[PDB]
């Protein structure tokens, strides 16, 4: 009964309200943790994640009830009454699912086949600097542009992968393992401090930087 | 307050008993996916900006966050209610190695932000806007460095542009901006976009009889919208 606690609590709490995106990214970070704990059969964690996902839902209960949509016990109205009871294309059946690279990488594997790709390499690298500028030229506005930034950001990812794809690399792998081979020193260097006793945040980014060298030149 | 008609139905549901075949044959590694899919459709919504499908759709996301708090209380661990009270309890409570912990399952994009957003909170990251862009530049090189030898060596060619892809999120981020959602996003447009053409070019009577056309419509369509 908390289930109330909690809905006059969502009426009422960055703070900010902000919007519904920026929303969307820490829904999807948070089902992830939950798909996470599942599978660690982590359960004492799967008690806080899903709090978690649960506290979200409840904001789209909020800014939709602020609006005609008709709020939180609606929303467990649909479902429930459920329970007791285009064109073409060559885009077809790619999941909503699939992470942001590998759905890129996709698309553009389909175009490829109905004919639609560069055909050579000299413009699939013009193009990632091209986009490079539309980037940074938005970033450097008196006033930036979120959106056209976020655009641009954008057009730029879809732009290196079809690099990735031209040069027959799979991008979404690839960029795991650059977390792999981050993940991997940036450890090594936590472990060299602690090694001298001294702190991460005893840390001047001189050192950080300068063991991170000894580190990399340590592979010969 | 439906909501207890909710929690029952699940009563009912998984119920002992009757039903049911098929809502009773789930784990938690299997309700798992629909959680994905459907965290996958109510962004659908929030970026279409569909008040209709979003009730219905979050819904049967509410609905999963219950599935689980059912199960949970049938091995008796805690009750979709207990799960309110954690949050509950740890919200309301604001008022008035740091890659440990960063799941797998996560995206690129994502957990390389992440990744990196974890060791710039104890200042491990580039202090200005500047050389982070230098170095995509300078990856890149390495990139076409490795592309481009008598013998490709494809293993050193995939690490290179590993990094390319991180370095890239290393500045979409510091451009204040999140990668896999900027990915997102393109693919949308982009998949909005060709789809026309594509829809442009059936009407275009029958051939039967490119490519721009092919090139050109796209860019015809490009101002269009
Ligand atoms: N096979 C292709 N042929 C030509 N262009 C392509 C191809 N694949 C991708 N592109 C890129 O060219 C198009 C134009 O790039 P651009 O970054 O200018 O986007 P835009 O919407 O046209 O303009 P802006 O980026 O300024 O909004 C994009 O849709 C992008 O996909
Ligand atoms: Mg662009």
């Amino acid at each position: 009964n908390q289930i109330d606690r909690l809905l006059t609590i969502m009426q009422r709490l960055w703070d900010k309200e902000q919007t519904f995106a920026t929303i969307a990214p820490y829904t999807l970070e948070e089902t992830y943790e939950v798909l996470d704990a599942i599978a660690r059969e982590d359960f004492d964690d799967l008690r806080g994640e899903l709090g978690d996902l649960l506290f979200q839902v409840v904001f789209y209960a909020q800014m939709a009830q602020e609006e005609g949509r008709f709020d939180f016990n609606d929303i467990c109205a649909a479902i429930s009454d459920k329970l007791e009871r285009a064109q073409h294309s060559a885009l077809d059946d790619i999941p909503r699912s699939l992470p942001a690279l590998m759905r890129a990488q996709k698309i553009q594997k389909r175009c490829a086949n109905v004919g639609f790709d560069w055909t050579t390499l000299g413009p699939v690298v013009d193009k990632v600097y091209e986009e490079i500028d539309e980037v940074m030229y938005e970033a450097r506005q008196a006033v930036v542009d979120q959106a056209k930034l976020e655009e641009e950001m954008g057009d730029l990812l879809f732009a290196t992968v079809n690099l990735a794809r031209h040069l027959g690399t799979k991008a979404e792998i690839a960029l795991q393992k650059a977390n792999e081979k981050f993940e991997r020193r940036f450890r090594e260097v936590e472990r060299i401090v602690a090694a001298r006793g001294l702190e991460m945040t005893g840390v001047d980014l001189e050192t950080m930087e300068e063991v991170w060298q000894q580190v990399a030149r340590q592979e010969i």
